[PDB]
């Protein structure tokens, strides 16, 4: 039987991890978890309460996208040859996990959780697990950051390629990922960035990444050109 | 002939402690340069924009940076020194569980716990007033003492129940727990008395040899607690 995901749309982590499965050709149980809520089951899999999970048959959970891209390589990327999405070499290897980790972790510390936190987990939770109305300060707070990481990821895609060099790779899917969710949120200012841009249009026009696109969250409706292909 | 590398370091970071101790379980040499984790000086962040500790740089002359990408490059070069010593496993389950305990350990419990405690102990004494220092902030203090007691208990359960903490040999994960304990425990901030099946474990960690420099170093203004350096306490 097939394996599951414990995924949330608006995590880039699960975003991410969502990319690689379908670039690989694997079929996966989607089952969407809310953190917050502590559920006994999710916390047995994943003591961390983070996301997200993968669980085959076996029943041994692989915690975080992190975990989970390295083990996709170990028991399929070494196979793929051309379409290897993490490299052998291990300076590029280097580079693809520094990829990763800039937009999974500092730009997700940064801008992305606390900006989703304030902008859809709070309308998702009940006031006594935290929710209510979005607070101005970490609003400000987090999008003053937002401007520098995509004068970055525009430096990083109109000098190279790919993010890491002269094939699509893992940290190609991470910046993806988390931009896809900042744009769901209208929160890039794409006339700013027009590398980023041409960059972005290739990723978001793969196969794998249309059930991110068709992807909706209840009650918060995308900026209009977040499907677009040409936007 | 080879430079040994450099690793860019704190000595009240954990993940700093983790790569410290890789190296020297692996018998590698290492020039070790201090940096404030803090301080943001221009030429450091031109290493690594990011600013995280630790920082690796061998003779490639590439920077590698933080514990996570330092742990995964040292196991893919490290050759005839990881030979019958091996920290990260061959198995793809047994790796991704000494990975979870690594991220554990250097990640959630850094967060609920040491990066807030260490800055309001540490840096804040060390730092000017124009830097963002000042008195110890007791809220963040009491907050992140307050989570201590959860990951000690986590580590008892796990040093409890099996040989190691990711199974059946000594791996990273326990040498990335041993890393953000030191770092707590020579601020006189775990109270061993409730958490004696950690104890026994650590105990184990600490006596290696790979521990002794840990052990001997000392952090600019702070005195440790005096059970620091015992191997019988």
């Amino acid at each position: 039987s097939m394996p599951t995901l414990y995924h949330h749309p608006m995590s880039p982590a699960s975003r991410f991890v969502r990319l690689i499965l379908s670039e690989y050709g694997y079929q996966t149980e989607l089952s969407e978890e809310q953190p917050w809520e502590n559920r006994r089951d999710f916390l047995t899999l994943n003591p961390a309460g983070t996301l997200p999970v993968y669980v085959d048959d076996s029943m041994r959970a692989l915690c975080g996208a992190t975990i989970i891209s390295e083990y996709l390589d170990e028991t399929s990327g070494i196979m793929k040859r051309d379409r290897r999405l993490l490299a052998e070499d291990p300076f590029q290897r280097a580079e693809i996990r520094r990829l990763t980790e800039w937009f999974l972790q500092k730009m997700e510390a940064d801008v992305t959780r606390p900006l989703v936190r304030e902008r859809i987990f709070k309308l998702q939770m009940t006031p006594d697990q935290g929710g209510g109305a979005p607070d101005s300060k970490i609003l400000r707070t987090s999008r003053s950051n937002i401007r520098q990481h995509m004068k970055y990821l525009s430096w990083l895609a109109g000098s190279r390629p790919w993010l890491a060099g002269d094939r699509i790779s893992y940290g190609d899917l991470a910046a993806a990922a988390a931009i896809s969710v900042l744009d769901y949120l209208g929160e890039i200012d794409w006339s700013d960035a027009p590398t980023a841009k041409e960059w972005y249009q290739r990723l978001k026009s793969r196969p794998s990444f249309r059930p991110l696109l068709a992807e909706r969250v209840r009650g918060v409706t995308p900026v209009s050109h977040y499907a677009d292909l040409d936007f």
